[PDB]
């Protein structure tokens, strides 16, 4: 949880341009957050970079979480093992809403952060999964009550998240 070069936007959320691999391979943060799909198929986005990073551990360990317990629901989460890059991963479904499901979800996604004291984070249901990132910062800073350090890689993304929200 050696954290540096965040700007604290609230109490609790803070906010870095950087890539969320370089982030946890340097810090080792306690909980990395995964943005991931029902069946833990890391396929493209944060969840694929994440992936990579643990050249493919992650994806055998979360095959076999599938195959024991069946699949996550829209908006829920669960604790696996951090690999490389932190102790633990917390896997955490946002909805899909190019798809679909519901926009009201995101805040269900976002309360599964409450467990952890400390986060490492990317924005939830932006990128792929369609949903506007400004919208997913508010959802994060609204639910999220404990401290939550989010890697934003987009420098265009960044700066307009840090001009409406200060
Ligand atoms: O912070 C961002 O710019 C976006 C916002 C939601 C997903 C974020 C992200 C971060 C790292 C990634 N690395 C490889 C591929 N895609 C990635 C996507």
């Amino acid at each position: 949880n050696s954290f540096s070069g965040y700007l604290k936007l609230t109490d609790n959320v803070y906010i870095k341009n950087a890539d969320i691999v370089e982030e946890a391979k340097k810090v080792k943060p306690t909980v990395v957050v995964n943005a991931a799909n029902v069946y833990l198929k890391h396929g493209g986005g944060v969840a694929g970079a994440l992936n990579k990073a643990t050249n493919n551990a992650m994806q055998v360990e979360s095959d076999d979480y599938i195959a024991t317990n069946g699949p996550l629901k829209v908006g829920g989460s669960c604790v696996l093992s951090g690999h490389n890059l932190a102790k633990h991963c917390l896997h955490v479904v946002g909805p899909n809403v190019n798809k679909g499901e519901d926009i009201q979800l995101l805040k269900s996604a976002y309360e599964n952060f409450n467990q952890h004291e400390v986060l490492l984070a990317p924005l939830l249901s932006a990128g792929i999964f369609g949903a506007d990132p400004i919208h997913s910062l508010r959802v994060c800073v609204d639910t999220v009550r404990t401290n939550v350090y989010l890697a934003v890689f987009d420098k265009n993304l960044y700066d307009k998240l840090v001009s409406s929200f200060l």
